[PDB]
C-alpha cells in the first residue's frame, strides 16, 4: 500500500530534494515559503534570501501588475503555465517555464523548468 | 507550516498529478506500484496497463541482467541516474533520463525526463 500520508510525505521530500526542475511553495499572498535545491542553484539565491522575496521579483513583474494578476488567477483555481524571463541574483537572464497549482489549503505549488 | 505530514502529503499528490516529468513508484522487487499522468501520456499507456509492468521490460533490460543488477544497486543505497531507451508495445521508441531513489519504507521513487 501507498495510500497513506507517510509514504506520500516521504515521496514529496525525495522529489523536492532531487528534482532537476525548480520547485517552490508560496502562500496565497505570493510570499515564497520554500524553495528546492535546483531552484536555489539556478537562480542564485540561498533559501534564506529566497524566503524574503515575493512572487514577481524574479521576473520583474511586480510594477507591471503581472504578479498580482497571475496570483489572482492561480488562487482562483486556474493553473498557471507561462514562460517568463527571470533574472538571477547576479543579474543574468534565464527563460523559464513556470507552472503553478493551488494546494488544498490555499498555498501554491510551483515548478520552474528550462 | 510546510514541514508537516499534512502539507508534505498534500504537496506530493499535487506534484505527482501536475509534474511535467514522469514519476513512478515501484517496490523493492521492481513491480510498478504507481505512475503519474505525464508517464502515461508520454508512452500512451493507461495507469492500469503500466501497473502490469515490471522494471526492465520497457527498456529491454531483462535478458541482459540490467533490470536485476540496477534494482540491486538501488535497494543497496546507490541512487540510479542513467539514460534508458524505452520501446512501447505499440512500436514507439523514446530515450529518457532516469533517476531512482530508495524511500524510507523500502519503495523506490523514479523520475523520467526527456533527453
Amino acid at each position: 500500500g501507498t495510500e497513506n500520508l507517510y509514504f506520500q510525505s516521504n515521496a514529496y521530500r525525495a522529489l523536492f530534494e532531487h528534482a532537476i526542475d525548480g520547485i517552490f511553495i508560496m502562500d496565497a499572498e505570493g510570499h515564497y515559503l520554500d524553495v528546492n535545491p535546483a531552484i536555489c542553484s539556478a537562480i542564485g539565491y540561498t533559501r534564506d534570501e529566497f524566503l524574503a522575496l515575493d512572487w514577481g521579483v524574479l521576473s520583474r513583474g511586480v510594477d507591471s501588475g503581472w504578479a498580482a494578476a497571475s496570483l489572482a488567477r492561480i488562487v482562483g483555481g486556474e493553473p498557471l503555465r507561462e514562460e517568463r524571463t527571470v533574472w538571477t541574483r547576479n543579474g543574468d537572464q534565464l527563460t523559464v517555464e513556470l507552472s503553478a497549482h493551488l494546494l488544498p489549503d490555499g498555498k501554491i505549488l510551483g515548478i520552474a523548468r528550462d
